[PDB]
């Protein structure tokens, strides 16, 4: 049985899907993410060397669905439209589950074939794994600004980058305390 168990089960009708998703899609999409042995486990997940892999995947769809709810608070449909340009000369727009933009996530490998497709959940929550097992692993830590430079999903993620707001102060408390990590 799960021990930890995302938040998006509690809000969402789909979310149990969601996390069926999920799991499948870290084995996929993440695997160097559940490979790597964060330098800031410390200040997120204490006991984070001693999980197996199993709980890796429940650690990271629980900290994907902290990040979802600071930025869409569960809401696919979410469309933010950003003040800078892209490749066509057109503001970007920010969709779906975690915020992402087609040309952005399309550098990843995410393959959105559609502006409609990032409003898929689990298309966007595919696409959010390949950023993390991207910087998470390049980096080797979760999040943070060393020396000058954001890391790990602080690289994309506004909501991962360390501040004295609620968005941050939580994704934190809440990863620090889960069972598996105290």
């Amino acid at each position: 049985s799960r021990e930890v168990i995302p938040l998006w089960e509690d809000k969402v009708a789909d979310g149990k899907a969601w996390s069926t998703h999920v799991y499948s899609a870290l084995d996929k999409l993440g695997p160097n993410l559940l490979d790597v042995i964060p330098a800031d486990r410390s200040l997120f997940c204490p006991k984070y060397s001693s999980l197996s892999y199993a709980q890796r995947k429940q650690y990271w769809a629980f900290v994907l669905s902290s990040m979802v709810r600071f930025e869409s608070n569960f809401k696919t449909a979410m469309s933010y439209t950003q003040d800078f340009n892209d490749s066509n000369g057109n503001r970007v727009i920010s969709r779906g589950l975690l915020q992402i933009s087609i040309e952005s996530g399309n550098a990843y490998g995410c393959g959105f074939k559609s502006t409609k497709d990032l409003h898929d959940p689990l298309q966007n929550l595919s696409c959010g794994i390949r950023i993390l097992d991207r910087w998470v692993s390049r980096d080797g830590r979760i999040a943070g600004k060393v020396d000058g430079a954001w890391k790990g999903g602080a690289r994309y993620w506004s909501v991962l980058r360390a501040g004295d707001k609620t968005s941050y102060k939580s994704i934190v408390s809440w990863s620090q305390n889960l069972s598996i990590c105290k």
